[PDB]
């Protein structure tokens, strides 16, 4: 991997699947002043439960008023993750979708954020937070298979800002 | 190496092993490796510069509740690129006068960093708050790595629930009930 916390995110061009349920070529520095959650799924169908898509899809706009755009992603084909938003959530596919969902069918980009399994070709579940200046905040990279929350990745993001304008909320041990 | 961008820590993998000098809770040197904890969980704070640089209210808000993890099965540890005696003089140094105070939780010091380089967190660039946690089970695989660089202290509630999502998940699987 190449991601890194305090370097900017590693950047790539990719195929996504949007809103309106079009494929556009996207990069994550398209939303440079705005925090991105970028969410690292491990694949469409299969081994995800829709809901951790479908959670973040329904409250995009607590994203966008926090400044703050969602993106997923997938090892999928951009194929793959059209049919499943085509789908209907209550057959539980994905139904349609408030963000994008990236495709990276080659591999390349969860190897650079460094969740790829190399063997199965397949990413474990990983979440980045990135400001709005493209700089990685947080890597979390783990197997395990629940959903992220989303209260939780808010609350987060909010931390984050929060310390942008204000510091250190609890003070580093040295300072009186 | 790993998938990672530094380090040898890979998920899914065996946690990189390491015999390190600890202050244990009573203020005991012990030369400890997280082996000895096969059998339990581990949540494992390692701050990759000296406590001077940390909030010790995160650390102490751990080891106060250390109790409600030993219930989960898991022991909480603490380690940083200090020396074991740096760790022994924090400790002895009440929190009242800004130090740590007596700790529940064992102190693992890495002075060499060889620790922060087998677990990807060497210092670098970042925010002089970047540090990181990691979950390691009772089969002594590694489940979680989370790295960054915000001054707030770790939430305890969070962290609980998390462990208990990993321990129940290990033993009923998947967790999806719309799937
Ligand atoms: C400079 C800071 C003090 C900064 C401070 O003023 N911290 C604010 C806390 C005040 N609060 C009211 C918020 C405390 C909360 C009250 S409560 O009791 O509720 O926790 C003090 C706090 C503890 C100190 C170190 C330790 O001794 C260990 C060691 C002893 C050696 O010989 C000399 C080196 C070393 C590294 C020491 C250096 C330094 O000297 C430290 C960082």
């Amino acid at each position: 991997g190449n991601a890194k916390i305090g370097h900017p995110a590693p950047n790539f061009k990719a195929t996504a699947v949007m809103p309106d349920g079009q494929f556009k070529d996207i990069s994550l520095s398209d939303y440079k002043g705005k925090y991105v959650v970028f969410f690292f799924y491990p694949l469409d169908f299969t081994f995800v439960c829709p809901t951790e898509i479908i959670a973040f899809s329904d409250r995009a706009e607590e994203f966008k008023k926090l400044n703050c755009q969602v993106i997923g992603a997938s090892v999928d084909s951009h194929f793959s993750h059209l049919a499943w938003v085509n789908t209907p959530k209550k057959q539980g596919g994905l139904g349609p979708m408030n963000i994008p969902l990236v495709s990276d069918p080659k591999r390349t980009i969860a190897q650079d954020y460094g969740v790829l399994k190399a063997d199965e070709g397949i990413s474990f579940r990983g979440l980045f937070i990135i400001d709005d200046k493209g700089i990685l905040r947080q890597i979390t990279v783990n197997d395990l298979p629940v959903g992220r929350s989303v209260d939780e990745t808010l609350r987060l993001v909010q931390a984050f800002q929060f310390t942008d304008k204000h510091g250190e909320v609890c003070p580093a041990g040295w300072k009186p």
